[PDB]
């Protein structure tokens, strides 16, 4: 009912969060990488931070696949779902690419990547779709 | 009453989400800082990143005061809210400290701060608060 959508919402939202956690951890690995170049390294290591971001990006893919396999109400928009998946797939792909640039030490390319646009296109769709699902609440 | 929950959950989630975008932005700024100091600055500027971070930390403050003023059902746990507040206030205050540290060139104190621990601690209370509200939705 209003619970099949509250449950589909929560799945999607754990994808959002894990993407945002992957992104931040990766940007931590960036600082440490830069410090190591200036031999002022300290705290968490590049290798450990990359490990957590490999972790949370895999968690991201698994949270996504669970949100897809959830059922959809017919009253929900199929173009919406497909636009959610288009932006996710760019965003996740972008974070998967950050993992490679850093391992290869491509700090500028790493940092010049417009992850922020990819994320914003995905956040745009997320916010729309939660409005369309909150409406389904208002009317049930 | 069921509507008053989703409203709470959405206000609190919006704070979470924004606490995470701020952390990522801050870490972006430290990479760029490090880069400026090594004369390989590219991408977005420290100044642009620090003003996004300043901006999103106020949105978090605001998102938070909106969640707080939403009426809390009597079946919801006053200790649970109090513990969210505790971990929220540590986490928020910590990202505020990161703004001051980076402004001051204090990159090691920036990178060393145990932000993860404050985030984890907030996320623990948030995950538990949701499962409770979700069991509570279930009942009704
Ligand atoms: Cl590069
Ligand atoms: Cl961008
Ligand atoms: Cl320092
Ligand atoms: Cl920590
Ligand atoms: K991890
Ligand atoms: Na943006
Ligand atoms: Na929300
Ligand atoms: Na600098
Ligand atoms: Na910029
Ligand atoms: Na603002
Ligand atoms: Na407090």
């Amino acid at each position: 009912v209003l619970q099949t959508i509250r449950q589909q919402q929560s799945a999607l939202n754990a994808t959002w969060v894990e993407l945002l956690q992957t992104r931040n951890t990766l940007n931590r690995a960036g600082i440490r990488w830069m410090m190591d170049q200036s031999n002022i390294g300290s705290g968490a290591t590049v290798a450990e931070l990359m490990q957590g971001a490999t972790n949370t990006l895999k968690l991201t893919e698994k949270n996504w696949e669970q949100y897809e396999a959830l059922p959809r109400d017919p009253r929900q928009s199929e173009a919406a779902f497909l636009e959610i998946k288009r932006t996710y797939d760019i965003y996740h792909g972008a974070l998967a690419e950050l993992i490679q640039l850093l391992g290869a030490g491509k700090i500028n390319e790493f940092f010049d990547q417009p992850t922020q646009s990819y994320q914003d296109a995905f956040e745009k769709q997320y916010m729309a779709y939660m409005q369309q699902n909150d409406r389904l609440y208002d009317i049930a």
